[PDB]
C-alpha cells in the first residue's frame, strides 16, 4: 500500500489522487511471467502490440497516446532507452530484475519531466527478502529458464544480493547478472551501490548489451526524507549493419518534509545522453530539471500538487504543472478532480536525422480527469472518465523534406476497475474505453483497441493455487502494408484465456504450471505477425 513514484518518496496509494497499480514479485511468481509485456497487459490502461513472440519489438499504449507518450522508470532513473531513440520497448529487459512494478496514469510530468503522458511505469530492481533461491522453467516452445538468487548479510548492517538469470527459447536468449550492496550508516542514513548487466540475441540477428550502474544517499527521518541519486547507463545495441550506443548518465536530488497533514517537496533532476555517431556524428543531450510537490489534507479533502520547470539544450526551457482536489463527501466514498500538462521531447531522429528538424518544440499535452472512488459492501472500486489533448505533435509533413509540428490529437476515455472477494475466492476486473483520434482529420489513431476488458480470478483448492486472467483485446485499426499503399484494416479483436496452477512442496519447492492461450486462439496484436499462443510451461523454485 506504500508507493513512490507518484512524489518520489514512500507514500500511502490512498494519499495518491490518481489510480495506481502495483505489482510484487509474488504477484509475478504466481502469474508465472516471462516478459514484462505479459506484466503489464494485465494492468489497467494499457495495451501492447508486439511483432510477433518475446524479443521482439513492443510498443506500449497508455490510455491511447501514442507509443512514446509512456516513461518508463528503472528505479527511475528512466529506461536507457532515449531510443535508442525514442520510446521505451521492454521487450529485452529481463523479467528477473523485475521485484515490483508501480504504476500511475495521467501526467507526471510536473515531477519527471518530459515523457509522462498518460502514464509513468516505474520497474523497481530492490528487495527484502533473505534466503537464496535457486530456479527453474521448461516450456513449450523451447523454452528453458535457470536463475539464482540470493541476498544476505553480510554485516549486520550492510547487505548484498546476487542474481544471475538465463533465459533463451529456439530465437531469442537472455542472460542477465545482477549484484547490490545496502549500507545503513545509521537509522535514518543509508546507501546503495547497484550494477546490472544482460546481453540479448534476438534473431535478422540484433545483439544488445546494456548495463547500469547506480548509487545512492538517503536520509529517511521523523520529520525530513531526502535523497541523492545516481546512475549510469551504457547500452549497446549491434543490428545485422548498425550499431547504436548510448551513454546516459544521471543525478538528482529532492527533499520532502512532513509539514502538517501531508507534504512538501523539491528536487533538482540534471540528465546527461552520450550518444555515439550513426547512433539512431555524435550527439550530447543535456536536460536540467527544477521541480516543486504538495500533498495537503484538509477535513474530508485531499490536495495533491507538482510543478517543474525543465531547461533543455536543444529547445530550452519547458514548463508543467497539474493538480488534483479529492473530496470524500461520506465515509468510504470520494470524488476526484484533476488537471494536467505534460510534454514529450523531441528525438534524434526527428531533430537531426535525414528529415529536420533542430528546432522542433515538445508535443504537449493537456489532460482533464474526474473520478468516484469507494467501498461498497465489500467491493473496493474506482470509475474515471479522462480527456487528454495532445498537441504539437511532431510529423513529417509529406512534400519539403521535413519533420515540424502540426498534428493534434484528442483522446477521451473510461476507466473502471474492482475488486472484492466472494467464496474462497478474489476477482480483480478491470474495464478500459479508449476513444483516441486525430483531432484535425478526427480519424481513429491506430494500433489503439477501443476497449479492453481484464479479469483476474485467484483461488485455493487444497494447497493448489490457482489462477485464471481472462482479457478480451476490442477491436484496433492497422495497415494492411503487403500493399502499397498501405491501408487500414480492422482486426476484429479477441479473447484470450491462461491459467496458472501452483502447488507448495514441503516447505522451500514450489511447482508451478501453466497453460497460455487456453483455447490455443490464433490472433495478432499486429497485423502480420503471427503470435504464439498454446504454450504449455511448467516450472520450479526451491528456498533455503
Ligand atoms: C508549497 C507549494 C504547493 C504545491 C506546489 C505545486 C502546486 C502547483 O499547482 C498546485 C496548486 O494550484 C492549485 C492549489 O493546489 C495546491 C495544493 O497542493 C498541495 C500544497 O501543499
Ligand atoms: C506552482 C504553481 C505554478 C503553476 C501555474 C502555471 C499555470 C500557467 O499560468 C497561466 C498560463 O498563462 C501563461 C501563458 O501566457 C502566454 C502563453 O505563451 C506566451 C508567453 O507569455
Ligand atoms: C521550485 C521550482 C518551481 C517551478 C515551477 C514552474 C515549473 C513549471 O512551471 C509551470 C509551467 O507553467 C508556466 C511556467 O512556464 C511559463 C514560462 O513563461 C515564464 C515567463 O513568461
Ligand atoms: C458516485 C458515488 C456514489 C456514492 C454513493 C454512496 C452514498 C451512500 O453510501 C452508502 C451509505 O452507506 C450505506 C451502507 O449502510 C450502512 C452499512 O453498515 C452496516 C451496519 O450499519
Ligand atoms: C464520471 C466517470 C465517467 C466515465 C465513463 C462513464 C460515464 C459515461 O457517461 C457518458 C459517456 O460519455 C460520453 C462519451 O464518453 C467519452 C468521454 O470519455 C472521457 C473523456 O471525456
Ligand atoms: C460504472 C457505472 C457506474 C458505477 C460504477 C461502479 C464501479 C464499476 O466497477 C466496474 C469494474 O469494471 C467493470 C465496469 O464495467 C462497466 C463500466 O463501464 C463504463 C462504460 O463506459
Ligand atoms: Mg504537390
Amino acid at each position: 500500500t506504500l508507493v513512490v513514484t507518484a512524489n518520489r518518496f514512500e507514500q500511502p496509494r490512498s494519499t495518491v489522487l490518481a489510480p495506481t497499480t502495483v505489482v510484487t514479485r509474488q504477484d509475478i511468481d504466481r502469474w508465472q511471467s516471462t516478459s514484462v509485456n505479459d506484466v503489464l497487459r494485465r494492468l489497467p490502461g494499457v495495451d501492447i502490440t508486439q511483432n510477433g513472440g518475446s524479443g521482439q519489438l513492443s510498443s506500449i499504449f497508455i490510455r491511447g497516446t501514442n507509443a512514446s507518450h509512456v516513461l518508463v522508470l528503472i528505479d527511475g532513473v528512466r529506461l536507457n532507452l532515449a531510443g535508442v531513440s525514442g520510446s521505451a520497448d521492454l521487450s529485452q529487459f529481463p523479467i528477473a530484475l523485475v521485484q515490483r512494478v508501480e504504476y500511475i496514469r495521467g501526467p507526471r510530468s510536473a515531477v519527471y519531466g518530459s515523457d509522462a503522458i498518460g502514464g509513468v511505469v516505474n520497474i523497481i530492481t530492490t528487495r527484502d527478502e533473505p534466503g537464496t533461491e535457486i530456479s527453474a522453467g521448461w516450456g513449450s516452445n523451447s523454452y528453458q529458464n535457470y536463475d539464482v538468487s540470493t541476498q544476505q548479510q553480510l554485516g549486520d548492517k550492510t547487505r548484498v544480493t546476487l542474481l544471475g538469470d538465463y533465459a533463451h527459447t529456439h530465437g531469442f536468449l537472455s542472460k542477465t547478472l545482477y549484484g547490490a550492496l545496502e549500507h545503513n550508516f545509521t537509522d535514518a542514513w543509508s546507501g546503495f551501490v547497484r550494477g546490472y548487466g544482460y546481453d540479448n540475441r534476438t534473431n535478422d540477428t540484433r545483439k544488445l548489451y546494456s548495463q547500469s550502474w547506480d548509487a545512492g544517499l538517503r536520509y529517511n527521518g521523523e520529520l525530513i526524507k531526502s535523497q541523492l541519486i545516481t546512475s549510469y547507463s551504457h547500452s549497446k545495441d549491434y543490428n545485422y549493419a548498425t550499431l547504436d550506443e548510448m551513454k546516459q548518465y544521471t543525478v538528482q536530488w529532492a527533499n520532502n518534509v512532513i509539514v502538517g497533514h501531508g507534504s512538501i517537496g523539491a528536487g533538482v533532476d540534471m540528465q546527461m545522453q552520450m550518444t555515439t555517431p550513426g547512433t539512431g556524428d555524435g550527439y550530447d543531450q543535456r536536460n536540467t530539471g527544477i521541480y516543486l510537490t504538495g500533498l495537503q489534507q484538509v477535513g474530508d479533502f485531499t490536495f495533491e500538487g507538482a510543478a517543474r520547470s525543465d531547461d533543455n539544450s536543444q529547445f530550452g526551457r519547458h514548463g508543467t504543472w497539474q493538480t488534483s482536489a479529492g473530496w470524500e463527501f461520506i465515509e468510504g466514498y470520494r470524488f476526484i478532480a484533476s488537471y494536467g500538462t505534460s510534454y514529450k521531447a523531441p528525438n534524434l531522429g526527428q531533430l537531426y536525422g535525414f528529415y529536420g528538424n533542430p528546432n522542433l518544440d515538445p508535443e504537449k499535452s493537456k489532460q482533464w480527469e474526474g473520478a468516484f472512488e469507494g467501498l461498497t459492501a465489500g467491493v473496493n472500486w474506482r470509475i474515471s472518465g479522462y480527456r487528454n489533448d495532445v498537441s504539437d505533435l511532431i510529423d513529417y509533413d509529406d512534400h519539403t523534406l521535413k519533420y515540424y509540428n502540426e498534428g493534434k490529437a484528442r483522446i477521451k476515455g473510461v476507466e473502471a476497475t474492482a475488486n472484492f472477494d466472494t467464496g474462497p475466492l478474489t476477482h480483480t476486473v478491470s474495464y478500459d474505453y479508449v476513444d483516441a483520434r486525430n483531432a484535425i482529420t478526427d480519424t481513429p489513431l491506430l494500433r489503439r483497441a477501443k476497449q479492453q476488458v481484464k479479469y483476474q480470478l485467484d483461488w485455493q483448492l487444497y494447497d493448489f493455487d490457482m489462477g485464471m486472467t481472462m482479457q478480451y483485446l476490442g477491436t484496433r485499426y492497422d495497415k494492411d502494408y503487403s500493399s502499397y499503399p498501405y491501408q487500414t484494416v480492422k482486426m476484429g479483436g479477441v479473447s484470450l484465456w491462461d491459467l496458472a496452477v501452483a502447488y507448495p512442496v514441503t516447505s522451500h519447492l514450489t511447482v508451478r504450471g501453466k497453460i497460455a492461450n487456453l483455447f490455443d486462439k490464433d490472433y495478432e496484436t499486429v497485423y502480420g505477425y503471427q503470435t504464439a499462443g498454446r504454450e504449455y510451461t511448467l516450472s520450479g523454485s526451491y528456498t533455503f
